[PDB]
């Protein structure tokens, strides 16, 4: 079978498609109309996005399929490095990372990050409490300040206080820029036209803020001896049962690099996400915070607490359905093979994993597939194999899924909680795009219930 291909533009092929303020919804229009694949061409590039469950099962096997960087990645690795999202999997570094770093990633590591999680997720609450009457709340812009801190704690000891402040902390003022950059350079028709050197040499300048603040961390760290148990600890004392080596400094920059664009706003889109759909299907947020009032009996939250919120995770999944906040991710194939017994790949042709169009595929959920129902996630064993993929695949999947899950769970049962909360402007969803996804200007007004956090 011949792919669709969407609309060509000469020479450009496909890639003035991507010069748009939403490419990711874009694409999804494009599958909408193409179909379940199509191909994707750019000068010096060939891509084939895929997006039903028949085909992405196929490309979910790891002995056909192995993790390719996208463009994006490869542009991310300029200040990531090799650390563990821009890795390919065959560096040395990729695996030795990856094992060291697997136990501090644990449902067992987040035991010992709970206090951590609580800390500031009690510092949302508190914010909550404190606003005048008829005040409102700015939701990805709190999730941000809550899970930027959570991951600065928990990764290494280093407290962003995002609640005290409007401006970001000049490491965040760089690294959201040298993100910008990299979807400003996905986007140029001509990227070695004159008029962008400007844009290079400021980009030049944010990976050494980020190389030069992170590695201070590090240093002062190694300075002090403190103990502390947070992922750098780890990564400063682990050794790689197979190698029997540590990471050595400069990947442990990366290494941070990486865990604080991850934790940023990927994981806040999904706390701005599940409230959104909360707020716009007010039976669901009454079920959920029916659970919120009955598991959570103490003033603060136990770890054992937080996994009894059944329903508040099935609430968590069915936002990551509709809107995963990573929304693709990149393959190759390793040797030939043929893809649905209908499009045949050579060794080291290209796919893209298109994930919420995956996640719209009406035969796996059915015709109600736009609606919010955290039902659908009541029992895993009753979802089809790769259907679901908000954290990727394989061994090549996110090491943070617990972690962000934990987080999440935990501030939004606090926040269900205490609050009952208003859509006061019938807010309109509009999803900004950088290299993830949020709920552009997503208001809403929380009401205390007034129990108290002593
Ligand atoms: C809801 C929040 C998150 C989502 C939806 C998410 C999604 C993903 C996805 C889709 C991938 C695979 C990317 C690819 O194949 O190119 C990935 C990889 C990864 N994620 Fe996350 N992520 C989240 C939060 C986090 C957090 C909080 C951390 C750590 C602080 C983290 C650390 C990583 C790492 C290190 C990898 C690379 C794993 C490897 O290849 O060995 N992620 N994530
Ligand atoms: O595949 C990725 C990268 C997703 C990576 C997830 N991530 C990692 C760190 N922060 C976010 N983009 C997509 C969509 C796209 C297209 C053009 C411009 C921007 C975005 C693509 O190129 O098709």
């Amino acid at each position: 079978k011949e792919m669709p291909q969407p609309k060509t533009f000469g020479e450009l092929k496909n890639l003035p498609l991507l010069n748009t303020d939403k490419p990711v919804q874009a694409l999804m229009k494009i599958a909408d109309e193409l179909g379940e694949i199509f191909k994707f061409e750019a000068p010096g590039r060939v891509t084939r996005y895929l997006s039903s469950q028949r085909l992405i099962k196929e490309a979910c096997d790891e002995s056909r399929f192995d993790k390719n960087l996208s463009q994006a990645l490869k542009f991310v690795r300029d200040f990531a490095g090799d650390g563990l999202v821009t890795s390919w999997t065959h560096e040395k570094n990729w695996k030795k990372a990856h094992n060291i770093l697997l136990p501090s990633f644990s449902q067992q590591a987040m035991k010992g990050y709970h206090a951590m999680m609580v800390d500031i997720a009690v510092q949302l609450v508190q914010k909550w409490e404190r606003l005048n009457a008829d005040e409102h709340i700015e939701v990805p812009e709190d999730m941000t300040r809550l899970t930027l801190d959570t991951i600065g704690l928990c990764g290494f000891n280093y407290r962003f206080n995002s609640f005290y402040r409007d401006q970001p902390h000049p490491f965040i003022t760089s690294m959201v820029r040298a993100l910008d950059e990299v979807m400003n350079k996905l986007q140029r028709a001509n990227p070695d036209d004159p008029a962008y050197d400007e844009n290079k040499r400021q980009f030049q300048e944010d990976i050494k803020v980020m190389n030069d603040l992170v590695d201070k961390i590090i240093a002062d760290r190694k300075a002090s001896g403190e103990q502390s148990d947070d992922l750098l600890t780890h990564m400063l004392n682990g050794k790689d049962p197979e190698t029997g080596e540590p990471l050595d400094d400069e990947n442990i920059r990366y290494q941070i690099i990486t865990f604080l664009i991850a934790g940023h706003e990927v994981t806040s889109g999904l706390l701005s996400f599940a409230l959104y759909f909360l707020v716009k299907n007010p039976h669901v947020l009454q079920k959920a915070a029916e659970e919120a009032a009955r598991v959570l009996v103490d003033p603060v939250p136990s770890y054992k607490q937080v996994k009894q919120l059944k329903y508040v995770g099935m609430v968590l999944n069915e936002a990551l359905r509709l809107w995963p906040t990573a929304p693709a991710f990149s393959l190759y194939a390793k040797e030939d093979t043929v893809l649905g017994g209908e499009y045949p790949l050579e060794k080291g042709d290209e796919l893209m994993v298109l994930i919420p169009q995956l996640h719209r595929d009406k035969t796996i959920w059915g015709d109600d597939v736009e609606e919010f129902r955290p039902e659908r996630f009541e029992n895993p064993s009753a979802i089809p194999q790769h259907a679901f993929k908000p954290f990727g695949n394989g061994q090549r999947a996110c090491i943070g899924q617990q972690f962000a899950l934990h987080e999440a769970t935990l501030v939004l049962g606090m926040m269900l909680k205490h609050f009952d909360f208003e859509d006061h402007t019938n807010y309109e969803l509009d999803i900004k795009e950088t290299l993830t996804l949020k709920p552009e200007g997503f208001v809403v007004k929380a009401k205390s219930k007034k129990i108290p956090l002593l």
